[PDB]
């Protein structure tokens, strides 16, 4: 898949899936863009931007900056996301508030500061990570969950306020992935009705990034507000 001088910001892009999708639309020939709290890496293979997207502050600052020099925001991608697990009622009230303005709070603050852009320039694609455990309910991960289901009703939202303009917007829900506890994700736990993996393994990063390389290409020109979940059918396809 090509995507040569096309514009890309990835958030969450200092490790895990954002870096394997930083690096993969990087290696299918893009100019891209990584936004993260941190990269503490010594190198990165694309440019980077520190980040904070809950703060609605700095996210307005950066993407004014950043746009005033690009004539075309090709392909923005939310991948940045928490994870804070607990029975609902021992959460903290911390882990609450962080989960929702980290994993819903930060894509909210990108499309407030770039749906103009995509406005203006009549298309691109828009591709949000989710997760799993916003299509089914998981034991320990109620906030986590419906922060990504938050998340993923947001992002559909945005696409059909944008569709007019000529925008995709589309989402990937991944399940287990790399980032003996996982041979016993495979089996699944019965116990808790959490199915194991069909498929007999568990996702690489680099899984997740080419379905968000092929949601963004030109190969899904008439994909959108569809939510593509990665998880070798531990779902069963809801
Ligand atoms: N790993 C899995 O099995 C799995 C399952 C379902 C969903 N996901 C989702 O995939 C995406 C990437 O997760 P990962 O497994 O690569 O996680 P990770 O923790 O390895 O990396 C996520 C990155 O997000 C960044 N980030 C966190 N808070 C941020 C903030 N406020 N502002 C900017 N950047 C911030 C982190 O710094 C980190 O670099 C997330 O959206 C996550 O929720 C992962």
């Amino acid at each position: 898949l090509d995507f040569h001088g096309q514009t890309v910001w990835v958030t969450g892009a200092g490790k895990g899936i954002g870096y394997a999708t930083a690096l993969a639309f990087v290696e299918a020939g893009a100019n891209v863009t990584g936004f993260d709290l941190a990269f503490d890496g010594e190198g990165y293979p694309f440019a980077t931007e520190m980040l904070d997207v809950a703060d609605a502050d700095q996210v307005r600052d950066v993407c004014a900056r950043l746009l005033n020099d690009i004539e075309r925001l090709d392909v923005l991608v939310n991948a940045a996301g928490i994870l804070r697990m607990g029975a609902t009622d021992q959460l903290s009230a911390e882990d609450w508030q962080q989960t929702f303005a980290v994993n819903v709070g930060g894509a909210f603050n990108l499309f407030q500061q770039t749906m103009a852009q995509f406005r203006r320039q009549r298309g691109g694609a828009i591709v949000t990570v989710a997760s799993d455990a916003a299509h089914t309910p998981r034991i320990g991960m109620s906030a986590y969950g419906a922060s990504k289901a938050a998340l993923k009703s947001l992002a559909l939202t945005v696409g059909l306020e944008l569709a007019g303009s000529g925008v995709r917007c589309n989402l990937v829900s991944p399940g287990s992935t790399d980032t003996d506890a996982e041979q016993q994700r495979i089996r699944g736990f019965g116990e808790q009705f959490k199915l194991g993996i069909p498929l007999g393994k568990i996702a690489r990063p680099q899984e997740i990034a080419n379905t968000i390389l092929f949601l963004a290409s030109s190969h899904a020109s008439h994909i959108t507000l569809q939510d593509i979940v990665v998880d070798g059918g531990s779902t069963l396809g809801a």
